[PDB]
């Protein structure tokens, strides 16, 4: 119940809500529904429109007009944003040539610069190009300016989880806003776009930059805006709010435009109809401009120009029906379209099965366009499952795709766009650019993630972030003061540097190997190699710091360097360098089943070899591939029961195609590589290193621990025409994160030769090292000749694998 029989007189977009049931005159209140009786006349007026006009110039003061063109307007801060244009002579902001914004130009009484965030929905990273001629005031924000080429949103690139991480600097699993649509198993409620039960603050996790702000003393209303307020108002609110005296100003504000989306959906990203939409999104940038420009705030405020996904084309012919694939499709639940969520329909139905499920949706038909996965087999990259209201099975939907239940849920429901889809794909893709003194001037940054604006607009306003899934340091680069500096985290656990320690016959491993092989000369070769002679060559950037306590050892090798965990009995990371003139070659015919005693470590934190012939589902394989080993005599090394790994017999067919053969393509298209190699535990799906006491599975009878994923970080020099091992300048990486899985079910093609599917398999799991870095409690690139800033960049880049 609102009394709404209060009045909006002198409150028009107060910027504090009021409580209930009193009535609401700030610009949420049309969606509640509680609006004061007199709002739409005092604060929607629309008399004369939105422009002056040479007749209106000196006017006498009408307050019934929808904004001013009287003398009096720039004192009362509500002159239309066109009336030094029409009636001082000046010119619109987009006329004048860019100037280098050296330092803040603002009013007396201005403490910062204001930020202002001009959110755009479904702007396609691509349109800044394409549309460049119909969008002038943007180009000019995005030429004078700093700017992307693109940033890469969230999964699901839906507007709610992406404009919700904006604010936050979190992914959806950790914000708790998953989909546009959600269910909540423990409150037992649902979330929609349309309707109340959002406005609920128990489905909003995190901190968003509103309430940091105002928690340490910066004034910042809500981003959101009742979508009938038209854009117009939504700017000349924001002007108005400007012209607040000091005491009373917000420093940060926040415009909204359901364009280009609206139209999008019906037109598809490309159609003709979308050249309005933008010209007309163009145009409220130039009336905020103009209006910051009367102000004297045109070099004062930062503006970020950001969008929260891109646009793909989508028909309702492209859709699959799972009525198609399942017997039992009445006994489920699905969110639909560009991606897919199943749970059962009745909790009371105890024949509900997600393995049927998942089987009879894997690899059914030839062109198959979507494929199913338990959520904690998505992409790692993702960081799409540690949340309850994430179903358990999830439907990753090819672009330009839909899944569906039934039929008649497509016809009983037009559209020619959506978006959804994961986040490396190119229409998926979306804008920013940064303007103001704070950014720098005429400068293009490389595309990054929107999970790092949070961290950047509390740089911009002075603000301690709150804890965010951000690299705070790695978008440093886009600004000209403000800068992060970050220290590198302190390393907790020092390693061991065992020598040798135990003899052969105190090990009973169960191994063997034909290494009874039959020299001053070269024996104390072998021995500066123990001690670490090539470890130069082979750990180009520093030991990786280990940031959790536990124990583990430095093991030198000829061809290769590990740090080997006493707890869980495997390296922890293993690294090696490989030039463009190394040689493949294959395990010899005596060494196929050899496994070595690492005689500096004892027998009971080493894996055994019994154990892996017990478990008939468990195989092993190497972080060090033997393949590549720099001499027959030094491959004995890489059999060494140190640089072992359990790996099941499937996984051992995409691992080994990786060693054998892709390691040295890169090796010879990069100029030489330098490769890090590890496990990884993540049992309960968190995205975070897992303690001992959460792993859920061991070689069968034994201590050894199975990895849910195999991960990788390839680094080499960005200058190619440098070897990957005397690199004088930037570096270049690519990572991956693969599931260890005991089928490659995910691979349609497996049957195949490997030739035609790792590959796509591994650029489908592409990770960045930040992801890595978290997975495994380790901080790599510790010793370079870069920036630890520049450093940040690369961690946080992701090999996409996507066209131009
Ligand atoms: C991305 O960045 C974020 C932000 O840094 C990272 O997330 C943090 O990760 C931490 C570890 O997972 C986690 O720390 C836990 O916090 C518990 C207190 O949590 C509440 O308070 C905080 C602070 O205000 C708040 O933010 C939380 O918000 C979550 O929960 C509400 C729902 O109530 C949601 O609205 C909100 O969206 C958010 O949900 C997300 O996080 C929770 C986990 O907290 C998930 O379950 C959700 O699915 C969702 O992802 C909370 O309101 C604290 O109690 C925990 O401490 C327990 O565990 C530690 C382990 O160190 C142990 O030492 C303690 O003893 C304690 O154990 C006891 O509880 C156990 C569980 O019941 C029990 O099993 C034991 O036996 C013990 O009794 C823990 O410290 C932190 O909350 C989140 N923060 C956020 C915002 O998500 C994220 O990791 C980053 N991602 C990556 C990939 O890097
Ligand atoms: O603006 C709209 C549509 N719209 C319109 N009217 C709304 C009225 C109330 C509420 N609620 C206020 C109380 N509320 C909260 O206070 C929670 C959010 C932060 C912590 C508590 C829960 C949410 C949300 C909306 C809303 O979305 N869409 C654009 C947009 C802009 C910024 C962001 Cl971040 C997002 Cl996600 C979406
Ligand atoms: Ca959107
Ligand atoms: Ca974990
Ligand atoms: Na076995
Ligand atoms: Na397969
Ligand atoms: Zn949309």
């Amino acid at each position: 119940w609102t009394a709404t029989s209060g009045s909006c007189k002198g409150r028009c977009f107060e910027l504090q809500e009021v409580g209930p049931p009193d009535c609401r005159c700030d610009n949420l209140c049309k969606s509640y529904s509680s609006c004061c009786h007199d709002f739409d006349e005092l604060c929607l007026k629309t008399a004369r429109g939105w422009e002056c006009t040479k007749d209106r110039c000196g006017e006498v003061r009408n307050e019934e007009n929808a904004c001013h063109c009287s003398e009096d307007c720039l004192s009362r801060g509500d002159c239309c944003t066109n009336y030094q244009v029409v009636c001082k002579g000046e010119s619109h902001w987009v006329d004048d040539d860019c100037e280098e914004i050296k330092v803040p130009e603002c009013p007396a009484g201005f403490v910062r610069p204001p930020l202002i965030i001009f959110s755009v929905d479904g702007f396609r990273a691509s349109y800044m190009k394409k549309g460049s001629k119909v969008m002038p005031n943007i180009e000019k924000l995005r030429s004078c300016g700093t700017h992307a080429p693109y940033m890469r949103p969230v999964y699901p690139t839906k507007t709610f989880p992406n404009l919700y991480t904006l604010a936050t600097g979190l992914y959806p699993e950790s914000h708790g806003i998953v989909g546009n649509s959600m269910y909540d198993p423990v409150f037992d409620a649902s979330f929609h776009l349309r309707g109340r039960e959002k406005f609920n603050h128990r489905w909003w996790g995190g901190q968003p930059l509103w309430i940091t702000a105002t928690k340490q003393g910066v004034r910042a209303g809500t981003f959101f805006w009742s979508v009938s307020i038209p854009h117009e108002r939504r700017i000349l609110t924001i002007l108005q709010w400007l012209s607040l005296p000091d005491n009373e100003r917000p420093s940060v504000y926040a415009f909204y435009s359901e364009q280009p989306d609206f139209s999008g959906h019906k037109y598809g990203p490309f159609g003709p109809e979308m050249t309005n939409p933008l010209r007309e999104i163009d145009k409220t940038v130039g009336q905020l401009m103009d209006g910051l420009k009367q102000l004297r705030l045109h070099r004062c405020v930062n503006v970020i120009f950001v969008g929260d996904h891109g646009m793909e084309d989508v028909t309702c012919d492209r859709t699959e029906f799972l009525s198609n694939y399942l017997t039992n499709v009445d006994d489920i639940t699905l969110v639909p379209g560009t991606l897919g969520r199943i749970r059962a329909k009745s909790i009371n139905n105890s024949k509900y099965d997600p393995k049927t499920i998942i089987a009879a949706l894997t690899c059914k038909k030839p062109d198959q366009h979507f494929k199913p996965y338990m959520k904690q087999h998505l992409p790692k990259r993702l960081h799409y499952a540690n949340n309850r209201r994430i179903e358990d099975i999830h439907l990753l939907v090819d672009r330009r795709w839909h899944v569906a239940r039934k039929p008649l849920d497509v016809y009983k429901k037009f559209f020619q766009g959506d978006h959804g889809f994961d986040n490396k794909v190119n229409s998926m893709q979306t804008v920013f650019v940064g303007y103001g003194p704070t950014f720098k001037y005429r400068t293009k940054v490389p595309p990054f993630e929107n999970i790092e604006l949070y961290n950047v607009m509390c740089d911009l306003l002075g603000l301690k972030p709150a804890p965010n899934n951000g690299t705070h340091g790695s978008l440093n680069h886009l600004l000209r003061t403000n800068t992060f500096r970050p220290t590198m985290p302190d390393e907790v656990s020092r390693p061991n540097y065992p020598g040798i320690m135990y003899l052969q016959s105190e090990f009973d491993l169960g191994c063997t190997c034909d290494d009874k092989v039959e020299n001053k000369l070269e024996e104390l070769n072998k021995r500066l190699h123990t001690k670490g002679s090539t470890k130069e060559r082979h750990l180009l950037y520093g030991r990786p710091a280990v940031l959790y306590r536990t124990s583990y050892d430095i093991l030198y090798h000829t061809d290769f360097e590990s740090g080997y965990s006493e707890i869980f009995l495997m390296p922890l990371w293993t690294s090696y360098t490989i030039s463009k003139q190394a040689e493949v070659s294959s395990i010899p015919e005596h060494l196929t089943n050899c496994v070595r005693p690492d005689v500096r470590v004892s027998p009971g934190f080493s894996q055994n070899c019994l154990a892996y012939k017990n478990d008939k589902q468990m195989s092993y394989g190497f972080l060090f591939p033997p393949y590549l080993s720099s001499s027959p005599e030094a491959k004995y090394d890489a059999f060494l029961v140190t640089n072992m790994v359990p790996m099941y017999p499937a996984f051992k067919r995409v691992w080994a195609y990786f060693q054998r053969v892709l390691v040295k393509k890169y090796a010879s298209e990069r100029n030489g590589v330098n490769v890090i190699s590890g496990p990884i535990f993540d049992y309960n799906y968190d995205g975070l290193r897992d303690t001992e006491d959460e792993i859920k599975q061991y070689v069968e009878g034994s201590s050894i621990p199975v990895p849910t994923h195999y991960y990788s970080i390839i680094t080499s020099c960005l200058d190619f025409t440098q070897p990957a091992d005397k690199c004088d300048g930037p570096l270049s990486v690519s990572s991956f994160i693969l599931p260890h899985r005991p089928d490659n079910d995910e691979s349609c093609n497996s049957s195949e030769d490997e030739s035609k599917w790792v590959e796509e398999l591994m650029k489908m799991h592409t990770a960045r090292v930040r992801d890595i870095e978290h997975l495994t409690g380790l901080d790599f690139y510790r010793k370079t000749s870069r920036s630890y800033s520049e450093i940040l960049t690369l961690k946080t880049y992701l090999h996409t694998y996507e066209s131009e």
